[PDB]
């Protein structure tokens, strides 16, 4: 019924007036980990900002909500980066080794 993220806005907007936390959110997108809640920015300057009064108000909240299960915040941008490249290789190697000859008699 109710999910940390909303609970978290709501929160956010009822300790203080400070609507701010709106405007680096709503953009956002936010992602529950039964334990922990994600925030997914279009860059890196969003996340500290959020982090810095965001955090300390869901903080807050975890804790005050229950305490011996308060979770914790996560934040990055966007979704996870690409990767696909080719790969190859080559190798070699060369011997010619020998071996002297003779008896060596005796009288």
């Amino acid at each position: 019924s109710l999910s940390l993220w909303q609970q978290c806005l709501a929160r956010l907007q009822d300790e203080l007036p400070a609507t701010e936390f709106s405007m680096w959110i709503r953009p956002l997108q936010a992602e529950l980990s039964d334990n922990t809640l994600a925030l997914y920015a279009p860059n890196r300057f969003v996340l500290d900002w959020v982090r810095d009064k965001y955090l300390n108000n869901i903080n807050g909240l975890l804790t005050s909500f229950c305490g011996a299960d308060a979770p914790q915040l996560r934040f990055e941008v966007g979704t996870k980066p690409v990767t696909q490249t080719p790969q190859a290789a080559v190798t070699s190697n060369v011997a010619a080794p020998a071996q002297v000859a003779q008896t060596q008699p005796q009288r």
